[PDB]
């Protein structure tokens, strides 16, 4: 409705914000939020010096036009300055003087842009380079309203961007997260959660030793026989999604609001939505109940990210421990119990174990799980005190030489699913098989699983095999790739609900990354200090059982 | 410079044609065109009398009209016509006279559409009904310069999709292709290759015990900065596909050139497409050579359709031998051979079981391979000839129990890939698992494929699980609904690329169904002939290696 001088004359602002490195009064219970990334400046420079891609990104939507799309702009500008009317087409770039004399020179003035300099204390005098100058806020409306511009940014520093954001100026916010922390004397502003709402989440990517991602902020309110075509293949298509009433979809605005929704993290909300909306209404194991759904996959980049759920606080002492506990080739719950590891503990129960028919079973000796199949698989198993020395296949070993001397197998497959010894475990594994593919120097990762617990169990599955992944890759002299998760039965229980709809609606920061300590290059050989999550910035834990 | 009436006035024609009962003396072995579609009457009435599907695309397409591309249509056909001007917006349909008698009285006049028909015998006087009586061609383009209407279709019969095509009056021909032969008194003309061409291609579904698809011929040739944010997340990507200037797209000129690419095949075809075009070139030692990517998922709707290639031709004796072989636990490759099927033989030689240092084992024994497993994994394994009675878990018998009694158990999997047993194996399972997923009386089956030849296992593999889905899935009395293929490492063969790149070209048939004898009740009493291919419609056999 009507138009305000930011839409008319399409001016929107660009930054990349740090996180700040302020004296923790003993909390690593930390809270964070938008303005956890603000950092903007040090000692007159960037505080991270140089990151090349977001360097590119900066040139690519300060440097971009569609000269096609110029025409409709020239009416609606033209027309309300009431005022009705080769080189190229440009963008304009708008900064304050201190920003201008913190860019390097060999940057300066910034190419094919039409660079503008707010200063008082300065004018077009002093310049030796070729530009425009204005000592006033109301005196770029002025320069638009007359210049050959496609889109006007504003392209800092915080002084220039409090004031236009002050008076509603600008009409989005192209914002890079930088995630990590570096020392800052200068700060972006407190975004209005009211004023300005994130409409799209980029992929994540490493540059420079840091995970990073772009974001766009949105201002508040307040051929075509070939798309027909696309209708009448659609045509069969039931008429509204089955559970609508049922989740009603009305609720997570946010998650629907989004134009681009390209942070990996999606590949699991959207499932998540998928399921809700089109899942399988089921009831049995327990009359428990769940919605389900067959077959889906997930990627993710290992290279550029470690994928632990950024939309709730994740916890991996515990998944470590028991990644650790199957290299070894335990059985033994006990193992575990002693380092709090609960995982297992309702899985060895004489009540669970007597209902699994194992009435010659010690409690917590969880029978040939896991850990007995991957250092054992063929062995006839005894009880968990006893050692297995070179009896049965140890296929942990297998892959680890089949990657090394043989990359190009296909054949690199770790199985689980002894079905000899099903009856014989606690519980059959979840976690089927992983199967490794190595082009190039470097190592993707295929885990197929039965059964996924959507809302609580594969966040952490996720991480797992993201984890063994790395590990396996560094013990065989290999870059980890992709790990791909295969999901079978994927269910929502309907108790998870309400608290996956918050979640859905909760967008993701940048992922963090995994340290692994280079020194360990046998895959028996680390220890949970061996481990380091850096730059996890997160939303609140939710309990997804709402109970009480 | 000319414009076309066809254009103009968005004259467009639907139809719907069958197999036509021709006698086809020698001709069991017969050659496929879009022609073999071409049945349209018999004894003024349909020859399939009613497809319900068919119906219900035909109201949709002939209704559906959008006002906003209206003042475009209107400002149209008013230039090309001299004018300029400006309730409930509807379609023409024209049809013939003795089109309009073979439709129902119920149907007749067609809802929420202008009806013209044409005739020279009756008059307007001679119609009780709500339409117009015109008694030449250039009648409707007068009624079509005067009426306000969406689009035109030319509704038939054959006199008239006959003259509206010597006279170049269609812009797009929108087609049923119903996979059924029928005895046909009326025929659609032959389309001509050079003045039309297929863009669309449909998902194909089951509709009164006939497969059926929707294609789309096209006549031959002489917030917006919401845009510009799609343009700017997208900054991060090469000028090229990998091996783009390797294969050349300007060979794949068919399958680039289709817009709406919904047929099933096409998750076939489009793997083989992203492979030839990001695959990763890698070598299985000694320079046998391959493109290789890691982890797709394809999915068939078989209470719609059985999904065997249509692109290329194919028997399925072999393969039903093979499963059949695998079902009866028999691991001896005699009784293939004997039944002329060479699956195995290959694998089963002096020279290739001593190459996998299997010296003890007698020429054509396998060893412990699916059979084995499927009925006995975990017992130790002799030889091709010894009855293994009561040995092992029948995994089986296990999944055909849990899929009656505990149809929500998340535990229904079938494993080949005993890691016991893989190195006495004449080849370790390409086919890891099947998993099942019972939901309101339907099953489902995902089968994991550690190793896939795109080229040529592939096709026979999605044949061999689609067909076991349906096995299990009457011998415990449910509907076939989804089988699921997800491919591990898949992987194209240089040798398999020139012809590959001919199979791309080629527009698949709606698919054939399969039937099962209903009578057997027991997964072990199924034979040969309890399996029929109904309709299988196919482009010319290739061979893969085109090598002589
Ligand atoms: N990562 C990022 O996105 C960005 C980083 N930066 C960081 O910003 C820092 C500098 O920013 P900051 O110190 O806030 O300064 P600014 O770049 O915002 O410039 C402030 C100066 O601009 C002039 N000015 C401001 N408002 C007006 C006005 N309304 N009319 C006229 N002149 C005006 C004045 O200069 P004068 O007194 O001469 O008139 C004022 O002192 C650098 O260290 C750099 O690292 C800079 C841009 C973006
Ligand atoms: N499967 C499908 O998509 C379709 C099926 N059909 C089937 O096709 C059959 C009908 O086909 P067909 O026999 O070719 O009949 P048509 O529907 O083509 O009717 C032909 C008759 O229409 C009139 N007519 C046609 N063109 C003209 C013209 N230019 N000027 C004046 N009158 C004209 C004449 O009727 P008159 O004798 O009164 O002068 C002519 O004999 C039926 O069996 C029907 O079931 C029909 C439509 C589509
Ligand atoms: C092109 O070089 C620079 C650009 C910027 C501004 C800037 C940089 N990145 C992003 N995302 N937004 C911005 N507004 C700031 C700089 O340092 C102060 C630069 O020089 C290192
Ligand atoms: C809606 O009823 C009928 C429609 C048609 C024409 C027709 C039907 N289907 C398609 N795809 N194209 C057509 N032109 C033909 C008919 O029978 C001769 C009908 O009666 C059942
Ligand atoms: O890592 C794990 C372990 C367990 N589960 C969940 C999936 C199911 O909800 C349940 C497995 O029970 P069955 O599928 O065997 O019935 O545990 C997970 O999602 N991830
Ligand atoms: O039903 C079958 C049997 C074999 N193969 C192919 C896949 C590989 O090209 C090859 C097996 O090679 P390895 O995976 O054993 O390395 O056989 C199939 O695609 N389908």
């Amino acid at each position: 409705m009507m138009e305000q001088v930011c839409d008319v004359f399409d001016i929107y602002a660009i930054c990349a914000c740090c996180k700040v490195e302020s004296k923790n009064e003993g909390k690593k219970n930390e809270v964070f939020n938008n303005y956890t990334f603000r950092g903007l400046g040090n000692k007159g420079v960037l505080p991270w010096k140089c990151n090349s891609l977001d360097m590119k990104y900066f040139r690519a939507v300060t440097t971009y036009v569609n000269e096609s799309k110029y025409e409709k702009l020239k009416y609606k500008r033209c027309k309300y300055l009431n005022k009705e009317t080769s080189k190229k087409l440009q963008n304009v770039v708008v900064m304050g003087r201190t920003n201008w004399e913190s860019i390097p020179k060999k940057f300066k003035p910034l190419s094919n842009r039409i660079n503008v300099i707010l200063s008082r204390t300065l004018k077009k005098e002093d310049f030796d380079e070729d530009v425009y100058i204005i000592n006033k806020v109301e005196d770029l409306i002025v320069l638009l309203g007359k210049l050959n511009y496609y889109k006007c940014f504003i392209i800092g520093g915080s002084v220039v961007y409090q004031e236009f954001l002050e008076k509603k100026l600008i009409k989005k916010i192209y914002f890079t997260r930088i995630n990590s922390t570096y020392e800052c004397d200068v700060f972006f502003p407190e975004i209005n959660e009211n004023e300005y709402q994130i409409i799209s989440v980029s992929d994540v990517y490493t540059s420079n030793n840091t995970t990073l991602d772009f974001i766009i902020y949105k201002k508040t309110n307040n051929d075509d026989e070939e798309e027909d075509d696309f209708v009448y293949f659609n045509f069969n298509k039931e008429k509204e999604e089955k559970n609508k009433n049922s989740i009603h979809p009305n609720d997570f605005q946010i998650y629907n609001s989004l134009k681009y929704k390209y942070h990996p993290e999606y590949q699991y909300l959207n499932i998540i939505y998928d399921i809700m909306m089109n899942g399988n209404k089921q009831s049995d194991r327990t009359g428990v109940g769940v919605l389900s759904k067959f077959g889906y996959i997930m990627k993710f980049d290992l290279s550029q990210y470690f994928p632990l759920l950024t939309t709730k606080k994740l916890f991996l002492r515990g998944i470590i421990e028991e990644l650790l506990w199957f290299i070894r080739g335990e059985t033994n719950g006990n193992t575990l119990l002693n380092k709090n590891v609960r995982i297992w503990e309702a899985n060895g129960t004489r009540e669970f174990l007597d209902n699994r028919k194992l009435f010659h079973r010690e409690v917590n000796d969880l029978g040939p799980i896991y850990g007995f199949q991957w250092r054992h698989f063929g062995a006839e198993y005894t009880n968990m005190y006893d050692n297995y020395e070179n009896k049965g296949v140890d296929q942990l070993k297998n892959i680890i030489n089949l990657i090394k001397n043989d990359p190009t197998s296909r054949r690199i497959l770790l199985c689980a699913w002894n079905v000899k010894d099903l009856d014989q475990m606690a519980l059959p594994p979840c976690h089927i098989l992983c199967q490794f593919y190595v082009f190039d120097g470097k190592l993707s990762c295929i885990m197929y699983q039965r059964s996924c617990d959507l809302g609580l169990g594969v966040p952490f599955n996720i991480a797992s095999y993201s984890i063994f992944t790395h590990m396996i890759a560094q013990v065989c002299n290999l870059q980890p790739a992709q790990f791909i998760h295969v999901l079978g039965n994927a269910h929502v229980y309907n108790n998870h609900i309400d608290s996956l709809k918050i979640q859905l609606n909760r967008i993701p920061y940048p992922f963090p990354t995994l340290k692994l300590n280079p020194d360990i290059k046998n895959i028996e050989d680390f220890t949970i200090s061996d481990f380091t999550i850096q730059n996890y910035v997160h939303h609140e834990k939710i309990s997804m059982d709402m109970a009480a």
